[PDB]
């Protein structure tokens, strides 16, 4: 795996060993051959199981999920995906890693799109090795690959709202289900009613993530609620996964507008992760998969493509040159290599639109590249009526860093500043000059 100009596809099953038992392995061979080593992890969670799977090893921990004092004697580096593309985004030396690691390599976000982009691009180049790690590669067509122990795998309908009847099988059941859900909305309304119904629920979201998660360790539970970050790396000590097989998908409308549509099918990939989830343990067998749809190939056309292209086109490679997406995953956008490059100071104001203003990638392109300063939130204000931000069914209304009270009226609308209470609220400070 560790000759240059290698790039390896390491996709054993879900389970299979590729975190705990592998990627040890893969440090010490890179250790002894002298390469300068990237681990890339999808989440802050799944660092602190990977100094666990690598404590004593040299390693670099480039992440405050970590508690550790760097001796600088490392040649291995391990930060998330998001921190990799960011350092490259910003003006500070990243390291021409020799092997470059990434652990849940199917991760959709993005920062790990791009990632993978500029990583098989030097490899491409001869100038790197690099180890892809995921059970499901891109264009994967198997929702059901191999597991540790045999699984019941049940077509059945899910509820994705309150019920009063008609899914007994729901909560006759006296194990732990991991239940994957469409959206942050969709998870309140069933965690609502499993609660009702006398259930331990923990809600899992990208914005909750680490500090939820620790609940699935630190108490009993009876279903964890959570949408596809739990695709990452996640793991429960479930014996059941309940997935509507459904998920969101940013859509850009004529270059103008970002909705969030569906809830529409997952991908063979998204349910095979989804399932695997459970299964994982050879010395208990019965665990159970329940799915209430089909897959689809809903990543084409996905603005996660799009966005990883504007990333892309915004990193340093050589000179004019520009990182390629990942082959397999390089046609799910309609977009030319630079097309979203731009001059230096618009650079600098999407990555700090991006890194403090916490915005997607999508919107603060379009707030970049209108030549619009950071700290400039007129925009927020001076849209279209039908780009009126609601709450509770009324405009969504803030005070401006001026002390006037305004209605929410962004020039772009992307779905994502407002998908759920906790966005909303976010956008609301950004708007009022808050960060
Ligand atoms: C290249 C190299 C030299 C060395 F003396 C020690 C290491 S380490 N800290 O990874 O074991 C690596």
């Amino acid at each position: 795996m560790l000759k240059k100009k290698q790039l390896t596809v390491l996709d054993l099953h879900p389970g299979a060993g590729k975190t705990r038992r592998v990627l040890p392995e893969i440090v010490r061979e890179a250790i002894k051959k002298r390469l300068r080593t990237v681990i890339l992890a999808p989440t802050r969670v799944v660092a602190a199981e990977m100094e666990e799977a690598l404590r004593g090893l040299p390693v670099r921990y480039m992440t405050t999920a970590v508690n550790v004092t760097h001796s600088g004697t490392e040649i291995v580096d391990l930060m998330c995906h998001a921190t990799f593309t960011s350092r490259l985004l910003q003006p500070i030396r990243v390291p021409n890693y020799n092997l470059n690691i990434m652990d849940e390599a199917h991760f959709t976000d993005p920062s790990s799109i791009a990632a993978r982009g500029y990583i098989s691009t030097r490899v491409e180049m001869g100038e790197a090795a690099a180890i892809f790690m995921t059970a499901t590669p891109p264009g994967t067509r198997d929702a059901f690959p191999d597991s540790n122990s045999p699984i019941m795998d049940t077509e059945v309908e899910v509820p994705e709202r309150a019920w009063s009847s008609g899914f007994d099988w729901v909560t006759d059941h006296s194990g732990k289900t991991v239940w994957f859900v469409p959206s942050v909305r969709n998870g309140n309304e069933i965690a609502a009613c499993l609660t009702k119904a006398g259930k331990r629920v923990i809600q899992l979201s990208r914005k909750t993530f680490e500090t939820e998660f620790q609940k699935t360790k630190n108490q009993e539970w009876d279903f964890v609620i959570t949408t596809d970050i739990s695709e990452m790396g996640a793991n429960f000590k479930a014996d059941r996964v309940i997935d509507s097989r459904r998920c969101l998908k940013p859509v850009i409308l004529d270059g103008e507008r970002v909705i969030l549509a569906g809830p529409m099918p997952v991908t063979h990939a998204s349910a095979a992760q989804r399932r695997g989830r459970i299964g994982r343990n050879p010395n208990k067998p019965g665990d159970e998969y329940m799915y209430g749809g089909g897959c689809a190939e809903t990543d084409e056309g996905h603005a996660h493509w799009l966005e990883a292209r504007m990333l892309l086109d915004n990193i340093y490679l050589q000179d004019g040159l520009i990182a390629s997406l990942y082959r397999p995953e390089a046609d799910k956008v309609a977009a030319i290599e630079g097309e979203f490059k731009l001059r230096t100071e618009q650079r600098k104001t999407f990555v700090e639109l991006m890194k403090r203003g916490d915005l997607p990638v999508w919107l603060a392109y379009q707030v970049a590249s209108a030549g619009i300063t950071y700290t400039d939130r007129r925009w927020c204000f001076d849209g279209t009526t039908n780009n009126t931000i609601m709450e509770d069914s009324v405009p969504a209304e803030v005070w401006t860093k001026y002390g006037e009270k305004r209605v929410l009226k962004p020039r772009w609308m992307d779905a994502r500043v407002c998908s759920d209470h906790a966005a909303l609220k976010s956008f609301k400070e950004f708007a009022a000059g808050k960060r």
